């Protein structure tokens, strides 16, 4: 009667220790004193990993400024991959901490050859702008292009070049083209700069990852010792979320279009997609009934838990009725459309109006 | 009786013109048009090369503002190398040329491993200071420091480094360490960043070098053409000097000091520098009589073509009775030593206030 997946958890939280990753239930009584209660992801075991953002709930117990530093690709639409990071920033956003949204329009330039003008206007009306509707404050929220941070930002980057080696980059991204050396070093900048004075001085910040980014976190670490006696940067803490699969089961992406429910989709093409997506289901109604359902493999199921149904009890019923033999995947299916339609729907209607107020948000490059 | 030496250069001449570079002399009518008259360093065929100058003049006599580019590593002291290149720009600033000066403190950083404070005392101390007194105006200089420039400027770096692959910067610079490519994009940005509208918008610019840079150069220029729709730049000129040899007849260096004099040698110290200088002399004063000396092999005598006599006539007769049999070097080296001397102690004085001038010049960055 596992509904949270407990032992999906367990088995490579031991490999990731190797890299200083601890449970996240470690800070539990440290996010008490500094009066946070954990989201439902925290609770949900999605968020299931941290490395050092103990330290930065001590700071902000003590009444330091904290901060959550994150980058989006402005390449393809917004999805619920891209969802689940800003429902982890408003969360923070909500408990006090300072929120900087990068924008990588610079990698999106010299690694994946998108335009200039077509990443800006994707930028601002298809991120900035679905941050914006789906609670992100738009006042508080600090966003910035790569190409237009600043001096200081960009002096990291200069001085990073002379302490890290070729090898260190090739262990991380493969073959080494200047486009990749730069994009990894900006990343770096990325997450550090806001330690400077310049942009405000946060030394405590945390970033929200998946595992599979951990090596560039871990390169970024060690950027910050290195820099010392140059500038005295801390090494950044990180939250480890497990991704969502795609409607397909597999990896969620603007590429596979199927796979992936777009915030912009019409409720006519959402649902389509929702009925679509693969389930723990069985031959027929039949088999169904008398065995139940694998929700553990079930991507409704997933959906469910990672958006639709942020209420506990509401999603461990979908999942022992599906356990129990109670529910059939057509009923299920239409279930959380019934949740995505309405989501869909209000989120929608708050996007003509995000959009206007993101082009006032940022000031875009000159060229 | 080639005082100038025109049969040292028409040897190569020929293979770098599969490079596009010219004889310097196809742009005197040019130079003419322009109301400049050559330099004594163009008389004598030291700078023997051009690409594209003469767009250049033809800007600038429809009356364009036009501009001269070029960078200084802050490593070591200031030697006669560093001042053939201060000669070529105080000629081009009085005949009505910008001036550009960059300080390479990033790769001064990133690839030498200079200190911060260190490579900021040496450029504005050693570097802007020298190069004030040696006559560059102060006013309408403008100097300045790789990580201190600004946004543009560093945005085209992160743009250039999708229009490079690394074979290209491999076949140029040689193992590409990520502080090697940094430096190689940043020292294209210095040349190109000077036809941006914020820095004055100078899209005609001329760097003075030896055969030896093109490569960089031509990648440059690569760079300018491969922007088009992005930013629109022009493809630099260039002007091509001859290297001067070291007072030992190796390449000229700060760290070996013997073989190079410094702006700053008292003038015991540079005296016997001068007098320890490999010389086209035989092996004895009876030899040297009879058949005179070689000054196309001799350290002292291109000092003298170089620097020590700008006058055309005293240098011709230098060369003259040396090829004639009617001087020894001994004589010679007190003949070049008396206008060294002169010429250090007026550069001299002049040095102290020029350093106090010099740290109002420039703003340094801030770590
Ligand atoms: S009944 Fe629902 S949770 Fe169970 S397998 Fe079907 S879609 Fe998934
Ligand atoms: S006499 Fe002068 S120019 Fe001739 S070889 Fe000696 S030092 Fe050189």
């Amino acid at each position: 009667l596992d509904p949270w997946g407990a032992v999906e958890i367990k088995d490579y939280d031991r490999l990731l220790r190797t890299f200083g990753i601890r449970p996240f239930s470690e800070v539990l009584p440290l996010l008490r004193k500094a009066g946070m209660e954990p989201s439902f992801l925290m609770r949900r075991g999605i968020i299931f990993g941290h490395r050092d953002f103990d330290k930065i709930l001590e700071a902000k117990a003590r009444g330091e400024r904290v901060a959550v530093l994150t980058g989006f690709m402005p390449s393809g639409k917004f999805h619920f991959g891209h969802k689940l990071t800003v429902d982890q920033l408003i969360y923070l956003q909500k408990n006090g901490f300072k929120v900087f949204v990068a924008i990588a329009d610079a990698e999106a330039f010299a690694v994946r050859r998108i335009g200039r003008e077509e990443a800006v206007r994707i930028a601002v009306e298809e991120y900035i702008a679905n941050m914006i509707a789906l609670g992100l404050d738009p006042k508080d929220t600090e966003f910035y292009f790569q190409t237009n941070r600043g001096t200081p930002y960009f002096r990291l980057i200069q001085l990073f070049s002379g302490k890290v080696t070729a090898a260190e980059m090739e262990a991380i991204y493969g073959e080494l083209t200047p486009a990749k050396m730069m994009a990894s070093l900006t990343q770096a900048a990325d997450i550090l700069h806001v330690q400077l004075d310049e942009y405000g001085g946060y030394r405590h910040v945390v970033v929200p990852v998946g595992a599979d980014q951990d090596p560039h976190l871990r390169l970024t670490r060690d950027l910050a010792d290195r820099m010392a006696g140059v500038v005295e940067l801390e090494r950044p803490a990180s939250t480890y979320h497990k991704l969502q699969p795609g409607l397909d089961g597999r990896k969620m992406s603007s590429s596979r279009p199927d796979s992936t429910i777009f915030l912009t989709d019409p409720p006519e093409v959402a649902r389509n997609k929702l009925f679509r997506a693969l389930t723990g289901g069985r031959a027929t109604a039949e088999e169904q009934r008398r065995l139940g359902g694998v929700p553990e493999v079930c991507s409704v199921y997933h959906m469910d838990l990672y958006h639709l149904m942020p209420d506990d009890g509401e999603v461990k019923h979908i999942y022992t009725s599906c356990r129990l033999g109670k529910i059939l995947c057509g009923e299920c299916k239409q279930i959380a459309w019934e949740k995505l339609e309405r989501f869909l729907a209000e989120h929608q209607s708050r996007l003509e109006k995000a959009k206007t107020i993101a082009w006032k948000l940022v000031e875009p490059p000159r060229f």
